[PDB]
């Protein structure tokens, strides 16, 4: 097959969550990486991009960032579709915004747009009002929903997704928060990166998006669980992207593509068609208190109306030679999340024993919201147990491990920080195996029972170009961390 990777990847998933297939995962074909003319790779939007630099006086990224979504909102005919992490859009994210919108009804186009953030338990009805301003004439072509929710309390379960669907043919996602304090107006930004494609695979974005929007509007009524607010005297719009764009969208390349999100605790308990049954792995010193739910380590019905997850962990199953992980951290803070994904640790380990190459680079722990962890011994350690459960002991797993490890905190110039003196902060999201296929999204490794959505693209070429832009720069400046790195022999 051209595409051994998502062909692994769709069949996991098939047998995961099948009645899922469509809105929740789907895989397309003719897809197209949306770069320019002038730099192709620029379809790889990360931020800051200012690589060398501690001081971060060119941020190519950024710019590129801002002006990629103004570009694309701007070309809307029908539709804009956003979510993301509260607070709501601020500083030039939300300037981005405003502008295409202003500039797509000047084009004369009518637009319905819905904006849906995940909360923590007035905000939505006060960012409606002030965009409602900011828009001016504009706003009288805009049908308008706004909304921020929370699934589970008890589970700290709500969007986490990072999307931009424009008409169902454009999507941006990623990493990247739209919070003006952490990226933008600051001498020591936050490192992220989104994706920006076209074609089919933004129609799986829409229906990802329909999802939520449907339990959404089911729940506006529960004040525990939603906060709404429209234009004028417009209702909620469940099944936008059904009702106003077409069931498939037009193909713009040859890119194939799997869609993957999931739906976290509160909105379905379970897929009723998954007949999925998992060896699930003994665990130890992952929970680590007693009376904690592992939704990540020890609930089958969660895997299936969560197929990222396993969606990941088949990623990283399908390589063959190495694969690099790009994150804020592998691991959580516990309580009230279990520390590591058991699975994960596993099938990372079940690589490195066949001698694939793994390279794992996580932000500073001089960094603890960036970070979660104390040092990367947390890491290597949890490996090197996992390891030792399929070489035959200790000694073999630090073996094992040594040879086939590269691991590591983030830095993106020569300086240990930013000029500044704070910690380089990385909030990527990404897998990278076989330099061909590519995870960018917004779900991280370490333990979430969150809604989040991905992009997992099978293009070598693509994924040269992300390794030219941003792995190759990172490793360049990251590996002077490194307490393991198989090139060097380097063994802490
Ligand atoms: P995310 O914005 O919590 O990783």
């Amino acid at each position: 097959s051209a595409t051994p990777h998502l062909d692994a990847v769709e069949q996991t998933l098939r047998q995961v969550s099948p009645g899922l297939e469509g809105d929740v995962w789907e895989r397309t074909s003719g897809n197209k990486l949306d770069g320019s003319a002038a730099d192709p790779s620029d379809w790889l939007l990360q931020t800051p991009g200012c690589w060398g630099d501690d001081k971060c006086a060119d941020r190519v990224g950024t710019k590129r960032l801002l002006a990629k979504m103004t570009e694309n909102i701007g070309n809307a005919t029908r539709t804009v579709d956003i979510s993301t992490l509260a607070p709501f859009p601020n500083g030039a994210f939300q300037d981005a915004i405003v502008a295409g919108l202003k500039e797509s009804a000047a084009k004369g186009n009518k637009l319905k747009v819905r904006i849906l953030v995940g909360a923590a338990p007035v905000i939505p009805s006060k960012y409606r009002d002030e965009l409602t301003a900011k828009l001016g004439k504009a706003a009288e072509n805009i049908t308008l929903n706004v909304a921020s929710m929370t699934t589970s309390k008890t589970a700290f379960s709500w969007n986490h997704s990072k999307i931009l669907v424009v008409d169902g043919q454009s999507a941006l996602t990623g990493g990247i928060n739209s919070w003006k304090d952490d990226y933008l107006d600051t001498t020591h930004p936050v490192s992220d990166v989104d994706l920006a494609l076209t074609g089919p695979a933004a129609g799986s974005a829409g229906r990802y998006l329909d999802t939520l929007w449907t339990w959404t509007c089911q729940n506006k009524s529960n004040i525990a669980s939603v906060w709404f607010a429209a234009s004028g005297n417009a209702g909620c719009m469940p099944t936008m992207h059904k009702d106003t764009n077409p069931k498939a969208s037009p193909a713009t390349g040859n890119v194939p593509v799997i869609a993957v999100g999931g739906l976290g605790v509160g909105i379905k308990d379970v897929d009723p068609k998954s007949t999925f049954r998992p060896d699930l792995p003994t665990a130890s010193d992952t929970k680590c208190v007693v009376g904690l739910h592992d939704n990540t380590n020890a609930d089958r019905d969660y895997d299936t109306v969560n197929p990222e997850e396993s969606a990941l962990r088949a990623l990283v199953a399908s390589a063959k030679g190495h694969i690099e992980i790009s994150q804020q951290d592998l691991n959580a803070t516990c309580p009230p999340l279990p520390r590591y994904d058991i699975r994960l640790y596993d099938a990372l380990a079940a690589k490195m024993a066949a001698g694939v190459k793994v390279r794992i680079v996580v932000s500073d722990p001089a960094n603890r919201g960036y970070s979660q962890i104390k040092s990367l011994s947390e890491i290597s350690d949890t490996l090197r147990n996992r390891l030792a459960n399929i070489t035959g002991g200790q000694q073999a797993a630090k073996t094992a491990m040594c040879s086939n490890l590269q691991l590591a905190t983030f830095r993106s110039s020569p300086n240990g920080k930013w000029a500044d003196g704070h910690p380089y902060a990385q909030h990527h999201k990404l897998v990278s195996v076989d330099s061909s296929t590519f995870y960018i999204g917004s779900k991280n490794l370490y333990p979430s029972w969150l809604q989040d959505f991905g992009y997992i693209v099978e293009s070598p070429e693509a994924a040269k170009q992300l390794d030219a832009k941003l792995l190759d720069p990172q490793w360049k400046y990251s590996q002077e961390t490194a307490t393991v790195d198989y090139a060097r022999g380097i063994c802490n």
